[PDB]
RNA sequence: UGGAGAGUUUGAUCCUGGCUCAGGGUGAACGCUGGCGGCGUGCCUAAGACAUGCAAGUCGUGCGGGCCGCGGGGUUUUACUCCGU
């Protein structure tokens, strides 16, 4: 009973003596809407196994989202490859203002109000992976004070 | 209190990168259609050319006259038309 949202399906092809030969890739986000999210990229010879595997790997790659009344502790910009995600907390009533990929990811984390920009390469995958890296790097006031003591 | 991206180069991929679109806006124009009202607003081109009317006057308590309507009788009155407004 994580929710699950199917972010990307694509069909890749490779080559053989007299033939194109296909494979599918599914990007699936999985999450409770209460600070936990997962991203997984699954491949298979048919679509539903890809979606299935994606689901599997996502539940197996999850993250501490430190929410705070439906927004995020602080700004972050993550670059992943040539893709870039910028993330900005927002007060309530703002909505989750984002591209389809990072929207999915943030909604299921339980983000209600946030502001975003996809910069750089928009490739849905590297954007997904970077959104995740962004949230993986969020820290709370408490996380920070803990790091600096005496 | 503030920020969404998508399509298209490949057998397929990543990147680069252009083209393209969704939005808002306007002294608008054109097409189909059109019931009311309020407030705004309407030659963006030929600073081309313009019929016609009107758009800058006012003071008689600055001044002297012409003309007229009266009042008041000059020859009684119209011909010499005298004072007052
Ligand atoms: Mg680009
Ligand atoms: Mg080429
Ligand atoms: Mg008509």
């Amino acid at each position: 009973d994580f929710e699950e949202k199917m972010i990307l399906i694509r069909r890749t092809a490779r080559m053989q003596a007299g033939g194109r030969r296909f494979r599918f890739g599914a990007l699936v986000v999985v999450g409770d809407r209460q600070g936990r999210v997962g991203l997984g990229f699954g491949k298979a010879p048919e679509v539903p196994l890809a979606v299935q595997k994606a689901g599997y790997y996502a539940r197996r790659n999850m993250v501490e989202v430190p929410l705070q009344n439906g927004t995020i502790p602080h700004e972050i910009e993550v670059e992943f490859g040539a893709s870039k995600i910028v993330l900005k907390p927002a007060a309530p009533g703002t909505g989750v203002i984002a591209g389809a990929v990072p929207r999915a990811i943030l909604e299921l984390a339980g983000v209600t109000d946030i502001l975003t920009k996809e910069l750089g390469s928009r490739n849905p995958i590297n954007i997904a992976y970077a959104t995740m890296e962004a949230l993986r790097q969020l820290r709370t006031k408490a996380d920070v004070e803990r790091l600096r003591k005496g």
